[PDB]
């Protein structure tokens, strides 16, 4: 019912969700006074994408899809936002197991039936736009890690899942971004090519699903949409902000096949410019960033269909405590925050740092 023709940012306004509204509400104003408490209310109102991590959170998706039904049939005109990352042997560059399932035990069946619950789901709010980002770091890992056995050997299984994803999720009401790094991952020259072959491969293979309309970047990290000048950690990238990365790749997955590619990039955590990172690859609880330019569909730059805020502000990246089972040690560095908490976990003084550093400001 939601069908869209173009930019699915446009006609829509993403939904700003209860799951963060709580966090900030309940966790974070308790604890602020004065101009900050008042910044902090407004936080809530900007829409962010709902990470569907765990098994255990589809029911909140359809819980989400529900509200906003409600909404819209008040006038509403509002657009659910969800992130699919629950791939077997997710993160493969972490050592450690990060999420629930594991491709050595029966992962990718488990994958599949994820994915079915995530479609009935779909299907049943078919008259809700859902705008979908598909599983952050994995693809782009195949590019660059295969040096690492986790991410060599979960290359067959990672291909698997993904297609399934889009392909289950290649729905009238669905519009899919395809993770794809950053500018400062896949942007560099040389990982441009084989990044772009690999994305249109993807695309191709599933058949060019009409709602697989492009890519996403700088999900969970911290680079500038547009900034102008190369900040010290970008040394030797001549793509050194998304808005070169995404102008650099566009041509390249049209030449491997896949044409009228779109993007949509994060700036929940872009506001400061330069951030704290001491090192590009630094992506843990970085210090000195702020929150960015609010998710809007007029961006200015026919490749861009929307600013967008995909990882929560305030929820961490990962723990700082060494002996946690999940602990990496990029949570530990001199440029990352501490103490933090576990991964996905509310942590205050990092959302305090966003809203302190805020440009727009919210203060
Ligand atoms: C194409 O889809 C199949 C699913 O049958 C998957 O196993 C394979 O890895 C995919 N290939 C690419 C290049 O995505
Ligand atoms: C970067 O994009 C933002 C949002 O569209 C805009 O306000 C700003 O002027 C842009 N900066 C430059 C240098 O174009
Ligand atoms: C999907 O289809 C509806 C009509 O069913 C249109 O109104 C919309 O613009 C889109 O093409
Ligand atoms: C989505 O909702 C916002 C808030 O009412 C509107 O301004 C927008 O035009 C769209 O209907
Ligand atoms: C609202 O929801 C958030 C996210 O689960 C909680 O952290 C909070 O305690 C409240 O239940
Ligand atoms: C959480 O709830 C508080 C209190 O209503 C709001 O101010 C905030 O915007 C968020 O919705
Ligand atoms: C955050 O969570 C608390 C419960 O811990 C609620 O009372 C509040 O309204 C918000 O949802
Ligand atoms: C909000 O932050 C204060 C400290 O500034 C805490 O004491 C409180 O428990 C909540 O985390
Ligand atoms: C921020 O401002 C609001 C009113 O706009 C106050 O109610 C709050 O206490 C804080 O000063
Ligand atoms: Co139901």
């Amino acid at each position: 019912t939601a069908t869209y023709s173009g930019n699915p940012f446009v006609g829509v306004t993403p939904w700003a969700n209860a799951y963060y509204a709580s966090e900030v509400s309940s966790l974070a104003i308790p604890s602020l006074t004065g101009a900050m408490a008042t910044a902090a209310a407004a936080v809530a109102k900007v829409p962010s994408f709902m990470w569907l991590d765990t098994l255990d959170k589809t029911p909140l998706m359809e819980q989400t899809l529900a509200d906003i039904r409600t909404a819209n049939k008040n006038g509403g005109n509002y657009a659910g936002q969800f992130v699919v990352y629950d791939l077997p042997d997710r993160a493969c560059a972490a050592l450690a197991s990060n999420g629930e399932y594991s491709i050595a035990d029966g992962g990718v069946a488990k994958y599949k039936n994820y994915i079915d619950t995530i479609r009935q789901i779909v299907v049943e709010y078919s008259d809700i736009r859902t705008l979908l980002v598909i599983e952050p770091d994995s693809l782009a890992n195949l590019v660059t890690n295969l040096g690492t056995p986790k991410c060599a050997n979960a290359q067959s299984a990672y291909l698997e899942c993904i297609n399934y994803a889009v392909t289950q999720l290649n729905l009238p009401n669905v519009a899919m971004y395809l993770d794809a790094g950053h500018a400062g991952w896949l942007g560099w020259p040389a990982n441009q090519d084989p990044a772009a072959q690999l994305f249109a491969n993807v695309y191709k293979n599933a058949s060019s699903p009409r709602a697989l309309r492009g890519l996403a970047t700088n999900v969970a990290n911290y680079n500038g949409w547009n900034i102008t000048s190369p900040p010290s950690y970008t040394q030797g990238n001549a793509v050194y902000n998304e808005k070169l990365y995404i102008h650099a790749i566009g041509p390249l997955l049209a030449n491997h096949g896949w044409s009228n590619a779109f993007f949509i990039t994060d700036q929940g955590r872009s506001g400061k410019q330069p951030t704290g990172q001491q090192q590009w690859g630094d992506w843990c609880n970085v210090i000195g960033t702020g929150f960015g330019i609010r998710p809007s569909a007029n961006t200015g730059d026919s490749l861009l269909d929307s600013f967008v805020w995909v990882k929560p502000g305030g929820e961490c990246d990962g723990t700082s405590d060494s002996s946690a089972p999940r602990f990496d040690s990029h949570c530990a560095l001199p440029d990352a925050l501490q103490p933090a908490p576990q991964a996905g976990a509310w942590f205050q003084a990092y959302f305090v740092q966003l809203l302190t550093n805020a440009n727009p400001s919210f203060l």
